[PDB]
């Protein structure tokens, strides 16, 4: 049956693919300066921490609600027979559940999937499921495949400070760094959907190395492998990690690179950078 590919826009997909690969996107929001603005259509990263340095209060976020998403379920199905929509971790955001809640209004023709990942960590299994859909495989074979990637994919990142994880409530365990930390620069993770720590590293260069150390371990065995590179800030230490992976030896034949959106920004704070990865 003719399947369409619905996400939210902290997937952080570039529109060059997202637009002509069919991928609906239904916005999350940032709320700043007193106002309310799209993710990525009417604010950036940059512009949010500007006006943090400038003593301004914290931006927040908002999931999208059940009609926003309802009314791009019934568009989809207007010309095709089911929606798989993916998005990002259920326990980072209310998002799964406002899809969940438009869901029902379409009895068994939309299938929403809590991916337990966050920016282009969304957005690569986006690409997965739309490669395989573009094939002819069956919804079926693309959960069995979703599911495969939601246990087993790769994620390191690292922040300027945990304050933003911290204030928006998000950090996890990351928590464990806020008394612990001092100076030192941290390494997270994801895991079962929850931000997570995996290390702390003196210096920009010696984190990169412990990330390059935990993609090395886990990458054994894989014979290819695709990255997505995010940042928030200036490209230079994600260009440098992207740098020393694609040096690396191991297989590596895709490593996209795109700036987070505005709204991982929110949380995740300035000066971030990292990896996702997976394997096929
Ligand atoms: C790969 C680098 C990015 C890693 C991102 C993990 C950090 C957690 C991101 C939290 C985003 C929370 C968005 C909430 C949106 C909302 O429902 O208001
Ligand atoms: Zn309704």
């Amino acid at each position: 049956m003719r399947i369409t590919l619905v996400t939210d826009s902290t997937s952080d997909l570039p529109q060059d693919l997202r637009g002509r690969l069919g991928v609906r996107v239904v916005p999350l929001y940032v709320n700043l300066s007193g106002a309310i603005y799209r993710d990525w259509e009417e604010i950036t990263p940059t512009e949010i921490f500007q006006k943090v340095r400038e003593g301004a209060a914290f931006p927040t976020t908002s999931q999208p609600s059940p009609e926003d998403f309802a009314r791009v379920y019934r568009e989809a199905l207007e010309e095709a027979d089911h929606v798989l929509s993916l998005h990002i971790s259920g326990k980072l955001s209310g998002t799964v559940q406002s899809a969940e809640l438009a869901a029902q209004e379409f009895p068994g023709r939309v299938t929403v999937v809590d991916t337990q990942a966050a920016s282009l960590g969304v957005g690569m299994m986006v690409l997965r499921a739309k490669e395989l859909l573009e094939e002819g495989q069956s919804l079926e074979a693309v959960l069995a495949e979703l599911e495969r990637l939601r246990r087993d994919h790769f994620v390191r990142f690292s922040v300027a400070t945990l304050e933003f994880l911290k204030r928006g409530g998000r950090i996890g365990g990351a928590q464990a760094f806020l008394g612990t930390l001092l100076n030192l620069k941290p390494v997270l993770t994801l895991k079962e959907g929850r931000v997570e720590a995996a290390g702390r590293a003196r210096g920009e260069k010696k984190a990169r190395e412990e990330i390059l150390k935990a993609f090395r371990a886990w990458a054994e065995g894989r014979k290819r492998i695709r990255a997505y590179f995010l940042y928030s800030g200036d490209e230079d230490a994600v260009a440098a990690l992207r740098q020393e992976v694609l040096a690396s030896g191991l297989p590596v034949e895709e490593a996209l690179v795109n700036e987070l959106g505005a709204v991982i920004a929110s949380h995740t704070g300035p000066g971030t950078y990292g990896f996702y990865a997976y394997s096929l």
